[PDB]
C-alpha cells in the first residue's frame, strides 16, 4: 500500500510526472512546495495534489510525504537534495545529477549514514523497449559487440533560456550526454572505460554541439554525437558480429528495430503507457525492498557519470 | 599522339586493375614492370601485354623510357621504394599508407623537390566525379553551414591479408583505410582537419581490430570515423549541415550519392565509370603535362600530416616507450 511523493517545484515538468504517479503502480502524490506558496498551490490547484509549502523546510518536516523528487534548476540540485538527505526523506533528483563530482558523492555519503534512498532520474534505463535491448545482447542475439553510437539533434535550443551558461545548465553535452552513456553501460553490462572527445563552443559560453569516442570494458568502441542546430533523426544503433539493433528516441521509444545475421530486419513495438510510470515503478520497488541504492541507475554509475561530463566542461572552458 | 609510359614497380594484386584504368584514360600507356625476381614480373608481363620486365627496381629506374612510376609493394616497401626511383630522378606515384612514418614522407618530398619530379599519393577517392559534385555542393551553400560529417567502414573478414596483425608490416584497421576517410573529409569540406582523437579496440603487440576517430575542423565542424573488422554494415559517410545533408555509399568507388535538400526531398546523383583509376590518372596525368611537381588536390601538406595523425595513434596505442 502508499507512497506519496512530495515534489520540491513547480518546475514546467511536474504535471507529467504527476500524471506519470497516476498511472503508477501503487503511488500516488502528495505535498507540493515552493518559497513563493502561491506559486505552488496554483499547481497544487492545477493538478490534483493536496498539500502545500511555502518552503522546501516545511515539505521535508512533513511525515505525509515519504519520498520527494527534485526537479528544479540545476545549480539547485545539491542543496535541494541536501536539504532532504540530511532531513532523513529519500530522493529521487534529477539530470545533470550534479554539476560537480565531490557535490555528487558527497549527496550520496550523508544520504547513506541516513539510512534513506537516493537514485537519479531517468526515464530511459526503465522503459519496456531498452529491457529488450540489454534481454537480446545478452542471450546471443547480435553475437558480440564491437560498437554503439549515439546521434542526439535538437532543432533550436530556444526554448532552454540558460543554454549558453556554464555555471547554470550546461551545453549540449550537460544537455543529454548522460543519458545516452548511462543507457549503453546498462544495455551492454559493460563499464565505460575510456572517452574523449571533441566539441563546438566559443569562449565565455557552453558547446552548441561534442562528438565522444567511446571504450568499453569488453572490445566494444562507441560514438557519441550531441548536436543543436541539425534537423537530422535521433537513433542509437547497436552492432554486432551477428545482428544490429537501432532506437529511435531511446529515451521515449515504444519501438526498435532489430536486423539479423540474414539482412531481415524486424520491429519490436512495445506500446506507450505513459512514460515516467516506469522508472517510478522501479523506485516504489526499490523502496518496498528496504533498499538505499537502484540496481540499475547506481551510485557508482551516477557519479562516474557527472564525473566524466565535468571534466569535459573543465577540460573546455578551463585551461 | 604522345603520352605518358608508366612503370609499375611491383607484381601487386592491384597492378591488373591499375593496369585497366591505366588503360582507359587518354594520354596514358604501360610499358614497364619490374619484380625482384624475373619471371615473377614477365609471368604478370605476359598476362597483361606489359612490354618490358626487368629483375630488380633499380632497372625499372635506369631505363629511359618510363616517365612514370607506380609503386603498388607492400607497405614497408614504400619508403625505400620511392626514395629509389624519386632518387633516381623519376616521378613517382605512392600507394597507400604513403608510409608508416612522417619523417619519412617528409623526406620523400625533400628529395622530389631536389630532383624536380613529380610525386603523389595514390588517392582514387578523391577524383572520382560524384566526389566533385559533393565538393561544390558544399561550397556553393547547397547544404547551408556543415556540422557533423561521418564516415563508417567495415571489413567482414580481414582474413585474406596474413600481416593485417602485424605494426611493423601494414598495419591494422588505420593504417588500412583511415588515410581515405580523412583525406576525403578534409578534401569536400575545404576546411583543413585541426583536432582528432579517437579510441580503438587491439591486443598487445598488434594493430587495431577497430577504431573510432573524433575530430574536429576548422570553422566548427566535427566528425567521426569508424574503422573496423567483424561487423557486415554498410560502409557510409555521411555530412550534415544546416539545410541538408548527403549520404555517401562506399565513397572510395561509388558512383551514386543521395543528397537531402532544405526543402526535405532528397534525390540520388549518378554518375557512370568502368574503373576508378582513371580519374585518379588523367589527373595525374594532366599533372605531368602542365608540367607541376606535386598535386593541388592531393597535397605535400595533406599527405604529410595524414601520416602524422596516423602514427601518432599507434604510438600511443601499441607504444610509449
Amino acid at each position: 500500500d502508499k507512497i506519496r511523493y512530495g515534489i520540491m517545484s513547480t518546475a514546467q515538468i511536474v504535471p507529467r510526472f504527476v500524471a506519470g504517479l497516476r498511472e503508477s503502480a501503487q503511488a500516488e502524490v502528495r505535498g507540493i512546495a515552493s518559497r513563493r506558496l502561491e506559486n505552488a498551490q496554483k499547481m497544487a490547484k492545477e493538478l490534483a495534489i493536496p498539500v502545500a509549502y511555502g518552503s522546501y523546510e516545511e515539505l521535508c518536516k512533513d511525515e505525509t510525504i515519504d519520498i520527494i523528487y527534485i526537479p528544479t534548476y540545476n545549480q539547485g540540485h545539491y542543496s535541494a537534495a541536501k536539504l532532504a538527505l540530511s532531513q532523513g526523506k529519500p530522493v529521487l533528483l534529477e539530470k545533470p545529477f550534479t554539476l560537480n563530482a565531490a557535490e555528487a558523492e558527497e549527496l550520496f555519503a550523508i544520504a547513506q549514514e541516513q539510512g534513506v534512498f537516493l537514485m537519479e532520474a531517468q526515464k530511459s534505463v526503465f522503459l519496456p523497449i531498452t529491457q529488450k535491448v540489454k534481454a537480446t545482447i545478452q542471450e546471443g542475439g547480435l553475437g558480440e559487440i564491437l560498437w554503439v553510437q549515439s546521434v542526439t539533434a535538437y532543432p533550436n535550443v530556444d526554448h532552454i533560456p540558460w543554454f549558453y551558461s556554464r555555471e547554470a545548465g550546461g551545453g549540449a553535452l550537460h544537455g543529454s550526454g548522460s543519458y545516452p552513456l548511462q543507457y549503453l553501460q546498462y544495455v551492454l553490462g559493460k563499464e565505460i572505460q575510456e572517452v574523449t572527445g571533441t566539441a563546438t563552443y566559443q569562449q565565455g559560453a557552453t558547446d552548441s554541439q561534442c562528438n565522444l569516442a567511446l571504450k568499453f570494458a569488453e572490445g566494444t568502441l562507441g560514438n557519441i554525437f550531441i548536436n543543436v542546430g541539425l534537423k537530422i533523426p535521433s537513433e542509437m544503433t547497436i552492432c554486432g558480429t551477428k545482428g544490429q539493433i537501432v532506437i529511435p528516441n531511446f529515451w521515449k521509444t515504444d519501438c526498435a528495430y532489430y536486423t539479423d545475421a540474414q539482412g531481415n530486419t524486424v520491429k519490436w513495438s512495445e506500446q506507450f503507457t505513459s512514460e515516467f510510470t516506469y522508472e517510478i515503478n522501479h523506485v516504489n520497488q526499490c523502496l518496498q525492498d528496504k533498499k538505499l541504492t537502484s540496481p540499475v541507475m547506481t551510485k557508482e554509475l551516477t557519479i562516474a557519470t557527472v564525473k566524466i561530463v565535468e571534466s569535459f566542461y573543465q577540460e573546455w572552458f578551463d585551461n
